[PDB]
């Protein structure tokens, strides 16, 4: 009894009317779903978008994967697509020494988590992870070169991951200074035991991943709820993975036993994930797998109405943990805000709120860096410089709403919850850079109040 598999996620069949509006079906699944972290989506048996791809004319590089459990790997020679799954099979087929499609997924799975735990075994694997490009492109129809009308007809559809980002029921859209990591689909290039640790996305977005084809690829989640339970969890076991880091270019994440979370009372769900399969993770919704054998998956992230009250939440939680932002939410929350007329009016409701919390907390962190002795001010559009040079040199946030200068540390900038860590000037050198003045913020919720009613 070495492995007992985690119960398995919710799995969802949409009528192809559900199916019609992928954040209309989100949202309706979501309070299962957010359950479960995890949840799989069966697309309509006729909805089958066209993979064409030239084998021989994709070239990509791997990630070379040891597989072993606790042990630190960070986030993120040349394979083409047909030589990798040449190799993909052949080492599928030697490790098991049977047919590589006739490997029971169980054995696969009870296999992976034993070998992984055994210090004795030293496999290594490879993955590919690449985002769409020229080079790369995505496994879905993108509009341009000739296509059929069976490719037309997925050329537009809300589940074409490509689409998903940029539509309207969506945050992350409109969003100028844009994320590439956040707005552009992920190509993965799996094989057997390639694997993917622990993690939730940035800002606690949503993700949706598409298996193209290929053998399964096997899911673990946990519920957003149970985050900071599994996190208690990870610590206890792999410190060193909380150890902070100088960049999102060094976050540190793990593979780990979802029995070890089990025996400690975390919620974990399961699921095989197969060709032609969604799956969908919820907000802070911890999540790992690994492959099957050979397959081809494509993920994108996103951000919903219901995100954004989150996604508040998660930069807050960031600043604690001094952990780099990818993006300024308040800076996304005004953006919006300043296109108020030409926003989905569900959409327009929920900036509003959030910019009403928004422009309440600004109103106190100022009142209480006046009370601190800073007096002097000047606006500053914030949007305009680059990230690394508006980054609280304490808490490292990306500044927006505001920031504290001093002449005596030139070009440093520090959040409002740390004044005190700017410089060892007197607080009359300070200065208070900000972008609005509260009589400028005030009449661009009313914006968003008319569009909203
Ligand atoms: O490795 C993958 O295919 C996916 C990972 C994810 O969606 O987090
Ligand atoms: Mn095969
Ligand atoms: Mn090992
Ligand atoms: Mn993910
Ligand atoms: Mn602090
Ligand atoms: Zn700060």
């Amino acid at each position: 009894s070495m492995f007992l598999p985690p119960p398995e996620c919710p799995v969802f069949e949409p009528s192809w009317e559900e199916f019609a509006d992928p954040f209309a079906f989100i949202h309706k699944i979501r309070p299962i779903a957010e359950q479960t972290g995890i949840c799989k989506v069966r697309p309509p048996p006729d909805w089958q978008p066209p993979f064409a791809c030239d084998v021989d004319k994709l070239h990509f590089t791997p990630r070379i994967q040891r597989l072993n459990e606790l042990e630190a790997q960070t986030r993120v020679r040349d394979y083409t697509l047909r030589t990798f799954g040449e190799m993909a099979d052949a080492f599928k087929s030697d490790y098991f020494n049977m047919p590589v499609h006739m490997v029971p997924t169980e054995l696969v799975e009870k296999e992976f988590w034993r070998l992984v735990s055994t210090i004795e075994e030293d496999v290594t694997v490879e993955y590919g992870a690449d985002i769409a490009s020229k080079e790369f492109g995505s496994g879905f129809p993108v509009r341009d070169i000739k296509l059929s009308p069976e490719e037309e007809e997925y050329l537009d559809s809300g589940w074409n991951l490509n689409n998903m980002p940029v539509m309207e029921q969506s945050v992350l859209a409109h969003i100028t200074a844009d994320i590439c990591g956040m707005k552009l689909p992920w190509l993965y290039v799996g094989m057997c035991f390639s694997s993917f640790c622990w993690h939730i996305e940035d800002h606690w977005s949503y993700s949706i991943n598409y298996l193209h084809w290929g053998e399964p690829k096997t899911w673990y989640g946990v519920p957003g709820y149970a985050a900071e339970q599994l996190e208690n969890v990870m610590k206890k076991l792999a410190p060193e993975l909380f150890v902070s880091q100088p960049d999102l270019l060094h976050q540190l994440v793990t593979i780990m036993n979802p029995n070890t979370l089990m025996t400690h009372e975390v919620p974990v769900y399961r699921t095989n994930q197969c060709a032609g399969e969604f799956v969908i993770t919820f907000p802070r919704a911890y999540h790992s797998g690994f492959n099957q054998g050979f397959n081809f998956a494509e993920a994108v992230n996103f951000c919903t109405v219901d995100w954004l009250p989150l996604g508040r939440q998660c930069v807050e939680h960031y600043r604690l943990l001094h952990r780099y932002c990818v993006f300024s939410h308040d800076e996304m929350i005004c953006k919006m805000a300043s296109k108020a007329d030409v926003l989905d009016v569900v959409v327009a409701s929920t900036v509003q709120k959030d910019m009403a919390i928004m422009i309440e907390d600004e109103k106190a962190l100022r009142e209480t860096v006046r009370k601190l002795g800073v007096i002097d001010s000047e606006r500053m559009d914030f949007e305009l410089l680059p990230d690394d040079e508006r980054q609280c040199v304490k808490c490292k946030t990306t500044c927006f709403m505001s920031a504290i200068s001093c002449s005596c540390k030139p070009g440093l900038l520090v959040c409002l919850h740390h004044v005190k860590e700017l410089c060892s000037c007197p607080p009359y050198k300070y200065k208070l850079r900000y972008r609005y003045t509260l009589d400028d913020l005030y009449p661009m919720m009313n914006a968003l109040k008319l569009r909203a009613e």
